[PDB]
């Protein structure tokens, strides 16, 4: 009854480190996690590489394993990231669950309606949504600011973007086509790229998952970043653990999460991994 569980690196929720080759054992607050890695860029031939995983979501998984009394084989997703339907097929962590390669998915995984059609989710345990990060000093009200609505009213035309394939991009693409097609010229490879662009005056605003942006603003070195809610209340949600549609384990996973919330364990984890120092 070893459970196959998929995850994905995104600090501080999931952080991946190398194993000690002397022992090949994960130690401290880490747990073993493997990744299938290709031999070359020609075919899908590959081998699994042992790594170690830690972070807020890993600590949640550890608590769940302890409380619900299961063991698991944790692996990192190799095709896609969080989850997107591409060419009519779900990839990422969502895909691993949909096609029953994983019983659960644990990480910075946003609950939404489209995903809920094909997987079940636990109760949310981290609040999230769409937020906007800017350099401290920049003034925006949220995504309805004229700077976002009419970017060519500004010099240079207002520069804002997100990271492709996340639920944030999907929420914009599905509802505001002009905004989406304007934004794509400012696509960011990841959060770290975007933060550098903001701090060096090469980008005006970065639109992304709120939980991660709140975290990054909270401990930016120099406290040079500000996050504000998009105001897209329709997108307010949370991270959840994804399970198979109709999973018999949602009941017990939820009970455990609710136990942790009630007894202060969740509060302790938030203090340990998420709380910031930068005043807003
Ligand atoms: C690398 C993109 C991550 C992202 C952007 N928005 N949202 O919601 C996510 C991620 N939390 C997700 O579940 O798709």
């Amino acid at each position: 009854n070893h459970l196959s569980i998929v995850t994905l690196e995104e600090a501080p929720f999931v952080i991946v480190e190398d194993i000690d080759p002397l022992t090949e054992t994960c130690v401290r607050n880490t747990v073993p996690c493997r990744k299938f890695v290709k031999i070359n860029n020609s075919t899908n031939e590959g081998m699994n590489v042992k790594k170690c995983c830690k972070g807020f979501c890993i600590d949640i998984l550890k608590k769940l394993s302890r409380t619900v009394k299961f063991t698991y084989d944790l692996y990192l997703v190799t095709n896609g990231k969080h989850g997107k339907k591409v060419n009519n097929v779900w990839n990422g962590m969502i895909g691993e669950v949909v096609y029953q390669r994983a019983v659960m998915a644990v990480g910075s995984l946003t609950i939404n309606e489209e995903r809920s059609e094909v997987v079940d989710f636990s109760v949310p345990f981290v609040e999230t949504g769409i937020s906007v990060m800017v350099s401290r000093g920049t003034q925006v009200t949220g995504l309805s600011d004229k700077k976002f609505q009419r970017p060519h009213d500004y010099s240079p035309p207002f520069r804002f973007g997100t990271v492709p394939n996340g639920s944030t991009e999907r929420n914009i693409r599905n509802n505001y086509p002009y905004m989406h097609q304007y934004m794509t010229r400012f696509n960011q490879r990841g959060v770290e790229d975007a933060l550098v662009s903001l701090k060096t005056g090469k980008l005006d605003a970065f639109i992304y998952d709120a939980a991660v942006l709140n975290y990054k603003a909270g401990r930016d070195e120099g406290c040079k970043l500000v996050t504000i809610g998009s105001g897209y209340i329709f997108a307010t949600t949370g991270y959840g653990i994804a399970l198979q549609k109709g999973s018999p384990w949602k009941r017990q996973i939820d009970l455990a999460l609710l136990q942790f919330v009630g007894d202060g364990e969740m509060e302790e984890l938030e203090t340990l991994w998420l709380t910031g120092i930068c005043h807003a």
